């Protein structure tokens, strides 16, 4: 049985044969690579970008924003009730790919908070983590595929040479080690927010393929055939 | 020279003559007592209730949920860009009233978090406070009208007798002492979250008038003529 | 090789044989059951207690306080550099035992925060979790020995019958699932704090054996021979 | 009539005639400019520094660490019960002065957390603010003397010219707007943590005079005659 995925994609490469708009874009992916909602993303290759993501079960609106120093931001939102989509326990992560074309998929920092409140006025259960650099052997991350942490304390989701040159046909992901509780039968409100900073560099005219923040079943793994345009998340483009 | 008001009301008394639905309701108030959105509130007089309020500038949805132990919740939301409504600096507060009819408007706890993030590398600016108990002399609150802290460590927004019985024609508010920064020219995303627990008791078969969490110009004060149905927030019913 | 243990013990049963003082006590344990520091704990069996523990690497003072509603608190401290003791990556946990004599070792809530500041700017890393009730399937806990979560949402560290009657000769522990990063080469300051609430009930005249909060090597497991007076932490009394 | 002051000073200029050690030093000040504890400061004029300060009422140890890019660290600690020094309600702030000699007293960020926990089931009361830039009109700061926010979003505690050259005989302070509750009779534990980053530059061979983080009576003001060596904090050198 396939994983169940919700993701925010920073999609650098337009794959118009599988429903991408014809420009780099941000998107909200609900169980499919074909985003439920997109916005045109004005990439700044070579510059550090920031992504902020948030949701809560009352508003039922998942939103993301991407910005760079000085520049205008790109936003995207989608109305969705995540408890109709995801299981009650999840893992959260980051993924990235390259394909025929390539780019660095470098993460410089990543934080995440979730809260789960029940009517029983026990206060909310909560989880927060923050990484402002990464350990070169990160015991609180599950690294999958080609993901690794370099000597600069950067998380490299996809392969780069010793010179820092990105490689094609690469896929990797990093999940936080602890499962996250995002609903239960008695729950009143669940919320989460996530931030990460990133550095996509590329020598290619058309960099590819992009980076995501994603939420999945706890035992999620890189699907077979999920390289390139599928962002290490899906086994097909349905 | 009137205040600028955004509020979530727990309106226990139907004033159908000024547009209330004909039942106790939770509502979102944008510069008018006449709610832009309401939902039926199934009151549990004598039982401790919990309200959670959330907003962010990307999703632009103001949401609130009210619940009691072992009971279903009631939610209300309204799509609104708060930057088009409120000033950049605000104060946040709780208000309550009684009129001809009455209830205790007792607050057992109140917390609030705000974050403001700009395009810069700088992490979000933030404020958080949490009161799970109120001090006899709460120097971090601006107490307005009949509002006072009692011997049990509770905030009473409106008058109660020496034996704990509510009095009619009362108005009271409590503002957090520090102004909150909610937008800036340079801003990328702003968000706030708030929670309070409340205890409404009444000897009246129909209690009145309600409690709000509100946001306003920093110099906000109880308007003249704001008693009873106007919840201590508005000078008229327009 | 043997685990590395730093613990705060709530030691309900005096084993004067192995150096316990002749009264219930709160103790700080560094690599030995024989506490580096103790203070008398005036137990209130059948009443909900609270423990707060804190440390930072500049002050180098590990402190704990135990209290009950309307009671005098008891404090214990020890001056130690915890990096002389602990590995850079640890798991944090709660343990309990019963032996010949018994008690319930019930956990009603548990929170923990750690922060590590280096050379990057704001926290190289932070981790916080808060459990105000425990799920029936707590996927973010590693439960060892007899530890289980019950129908009331409490964490029971040691065995209880269907009636809630504690059992003798029981051992149980619960670890937070994710490893915690408490030091690295570039580190300037590291800190943590933890809080738990507990309900110890017993039909025995002298309840036994107690509860700890502990920090260990990530791969920590209940040592052979760690029953009773050794609190599920140590293979012997050295 | 005189303020009540607790401070951590970064004293760039040795005033031996008022009991400074004869080198730049960090110190802990309890109701006097004459530090109760000092450490030689591994000082790096022209480089951005970071300060971390912490205290809790159980350990009763006020500790500070100053470092630069995670290196050149200086630490100072002092054993003191702040309950016996400070009032229950305070304001927290930053101060800085120049005198005959001069330096920029630039603050690039400032954060603060306080927690106060009593016997009750009630969880901690708390306050947190984080400023990673300073806005043009900081309505949540009480700016005293020469302190202002500049075009870069930095807080300048003392006078700098239009070109960025520091001026002599300056004094400035910034207080967080909300009073902070650091103790109550029913308290079990109270704690606070403060961080700030700073940038001290000087065309002088000897910069002066220094920067402090301080905790005072809520109504604290710059004492008359508190320039230069007295750091904007004390009326005299007693
Ligand atoms: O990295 C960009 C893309 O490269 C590959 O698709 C192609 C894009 N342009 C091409 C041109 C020729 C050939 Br053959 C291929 Cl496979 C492609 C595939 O790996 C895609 O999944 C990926 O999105
Ligand atoms: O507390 C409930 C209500 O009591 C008063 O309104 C009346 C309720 N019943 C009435 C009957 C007659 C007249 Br006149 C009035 Cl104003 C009222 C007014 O104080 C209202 O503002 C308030 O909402
Ligand atoms: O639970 C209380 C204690 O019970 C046992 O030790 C004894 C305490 N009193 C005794 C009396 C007789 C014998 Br045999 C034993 Cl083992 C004990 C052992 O299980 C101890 O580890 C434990 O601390
Ligand atoms: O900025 C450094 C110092 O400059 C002044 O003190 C003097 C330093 N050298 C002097 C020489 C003569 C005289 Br009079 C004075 Cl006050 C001083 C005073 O402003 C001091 O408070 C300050 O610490
Ligand atoms: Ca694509
Ligand atoms: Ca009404
Ligand atoms: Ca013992
Ligand atoms: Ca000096
Ligand atoms: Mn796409
Ligand atoms: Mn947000
Ligand atoms: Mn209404
Ligand atoms: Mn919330
Ligand atoms: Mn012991
Ligand atoms: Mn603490
Ligand atoms: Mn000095
Ligand atoms: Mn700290």
């Amino acid at each position: 049985m396939a994983d169940t995925i919700v993701a925010v994609e920073l999609d650098s490469y337009p794959n118009t044969d599988i429903g991408d708009p014809n420009y780099p874009h941000i998107g909200i992916d609900i169980k499919s690579i074909r985003s439920k909602s997109t916005a045109r993303w004005n990439m700044q290759t070579g510059k550090v970008g920031t992504v902020h993501i948030s949701y809560n079960s009352v508003a039922k609106r998942l939103s993301a924003v991407v910005s760079y120093s000085g520049s205008s931001s790109t936003t995207v939102s989608y109305d969705v009730d995540l408890n109709n989509v995801l299981p009650e326990w999840v893992r959260v992560g980051l993924s990235a790919t390259t394909g025929l074309y390539k780019e660095t998929n470098t993460i410089l920092s990543w934080s995440f908070t979730s809260k789960l409140k029940t009517n029983s006025i026990a206060d909310a259960n909560s989880l927060h983590f923050s990484f402002n650099q990464f350990s070169q052997n990160p015991k609180d991350l599950i690294l999958q595929g080609d993901a690794f942490t370099d000597s600069d304390g950067n998380l490299q989701l996809t392969k780069v040479s010793s010179s820092g040159d990105p490689q094609g046909n690469s896929v990797g992901r990093a999940l936080f080690y602890a499962p996250v509780h995002i609903w239960e039968k008695s729950a009143v409100v669940a919320s989460f927010d996530a931030t990460f900073t990133f550095l996509i560099k590329s020598p290619d005219r058309e960099p590819a393929d992009g980076i995501t923040f994603f939420i999945a079943n706890t035992d999620t793994s890189i699907p077979s055939g999920s390289g390139g345009r599928l962002l290490g998340l899906f086994p097909d483009a349905n």
